[PDB]
């Protein structure tokens, strides 16, 4: 009887009347160190990322990817790379029904203590191919699903040319996140971008690490079905 | 006293009243093997490519680039790569004043006699990095302006990785053209894409050739100021 987040999410993004009915009104909107409220009359249908061909899920470490169904909290996030902003949607499962409880629209939490920020790095990595080439770890690991036996992988290293040929279309302006409980700390020296499609079985994962003060692409895994 | 096309073009794209006054109404619109007319009342301001950071000029051969001011005809073109369509604007200098005389919106003239079409090739080259890598000529020539003495060039060859790092952002959905008299033949086995910016001095040129039935990137020249 409890709603599955994935099934609710699709319905919330695609049906306007359902969306309006599943949001707390007046909606708490935390922005610029103050708190606003969005009135029901002011709400604009939010298709979230239902008009995208793919979306991303972020992890501080690769081990954080191995995971309840008794989970009642989900944060959906939109990372505005160029604006340096983040929009967060607080979804909560109440009496088995998912509801939108609040929204944050704030400045991208920046890594302090004088250390290269992952999202500032990623923005340049995706938008500056010269910079992108300079930040590939040597060697650059490539993992793909073995087209034979079950759960098997093929592992090789990539030359710069091969990385640019086989890479997924890297998001240049926005990233997303689905936080279902994994650590989301501005101080991690590792970061993982998992890219997933909508009913096409596409799955590409990118593994980054801050090495001697600079973020580098460590590994590219293509687990696309 | 005769209008310069570049100065007219900027004004036509940026001023709505000027644009309306410089178009023949009813405007002959040649589309789908018939002829329509756009009424003055129906005209929507066309910013052309004034909201783009760059535009392209196309040549059948490199030698066609060396060139009147007594030129009174200019065709501006929009190549819709995915739709397989081309929109042409016929600009004519009458009594020293540029006017829009007619528009074509037709099917992309396709190369017949069973030969790889340049625009079908270019669309895949720009949208499929794997295909793009397979269509780089070996060796791939790179020419750049020498940062020393006047009119001098530096010539080297590029590795696949270097081509992807230094390439301009390749247009993926549309190309443009400014035809001021150069040959525009669907049967040429050579093609040149000259990419130019708006008041930033950016200039990148790409040289292609159909070699043993397949178009290949032969040379990349970066003459950016
Ligand atoms: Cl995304
Ligand atoms: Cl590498
Ligand atoms: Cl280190
Ligand atoms: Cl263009
Ligand atoms: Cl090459
Ligand atoms: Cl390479
Ligand atoms: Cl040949």
């Amino acid at each position: 009887a409890d709603e599955s987040f994935a099934d609710f999410f699709y319905n919330f993004a695609s049906d306007e009347k359902l969306q309006l009915s599943r949001i707390v009104f007046p909606l708490p909107y935390y922005t610029m160190e103050k708190k606003e409220h969005i009135e029901k009359d002011q709400w604009k249908h939010d298709p979230l990322f239902s008009r995208q061909d793919a979306y991303t899920v972020l992890f501080d470490k690769a081990e954080d990817m191995e995971m309840d169904t008794g989970l009642t909290s989900v944060k959906i996030e939109w990372i505005y790379l160029k604006k340096g902003k983040i929009k967060r949607y607080y979804f909560e499962r109440l009496k088995g029904l998912w509801k939108l409880e609040a929204i944050d629209f704030a400045d991208m939490p920046r890594e302090d203590t004088g250390k290269e920020d992952f999202f500032e790095f990623y923005e340049r990595f995706a938008n500056d191919s010269v910079f992108q080439l300079s930040r590939l770890h040597e060697p650059l690991k490539f993992v793909t699903a073995d087209p034979e036996d079950e759960f098997q992988i093929l592992e090789t290293t990539l030359e710069a040319g091969q990385w640019f040929a086989f890479q997924p279309v890297l998001p240049r302006e926005n990233l997303t996140n689905v936080n279902y409980g994994q650590n989301e700390n501005v101080h991690s020296n590792t970061k993982v971008i998992e890219m997933k499609g909508f009913g096409n079985g596409f799955n590409n994962t990118l593994y980054f690490e801050r090495r001697h003060g600079l973020w580098k692409l460590m590994q590219f895994e293509d687990l696309s079905d």
